[PDB]
């Protein structure tokens, strides 16, 4: 059902939508990232990000809104609005989910 987590590393499996699945893990997420790879193809996803090359005032593609929800064999984990573009955004998680998973130095 559930996989060990071994060292941190992004590599995990637990349940998200309603259904067990691997995943990774990251040691230092600021705000949860999903590719496109991993949306529904039903419909298209878009948003606002901001990419400032300082002195090129830009912008960040649009990631979609979807959230997903993550939750180990426990029956919890961290489930939220991540940004999905299809790009492969490296495939974070939040520091609230990571916290709660095994981030926040539980001691």
């Amino acid at each position: 059902w559930v996989q060990p987590i071994t060292a941190q590393k992004p590599s995990l499996t637990l349940w998200l939508d309603d259904k067990m699945f691997t995943g990774l893990i990251n040691t230092g997420a600021d705000v949860t990232i999903i590719k496109l790879e991993d949306w529904p193809p039903n419909w298209p996803i878009t948003d606002t990000l901001t990419n400032l090359r300082g002195i090129g005032q830009s912008n960040n593609p649009k990631q979609s809104s979807k959230y997903l929800t993550w939750r180990d064999k426990e029956n919890n984990s961290g489930l939220i609005k991540p940004f999905v573009i299809p790009n492969l955004p490296v495939n974070l998680w939040g520091r609230d989910l990571l916290s709660q998973m095994k981030i926040m130095m539980a001691s």
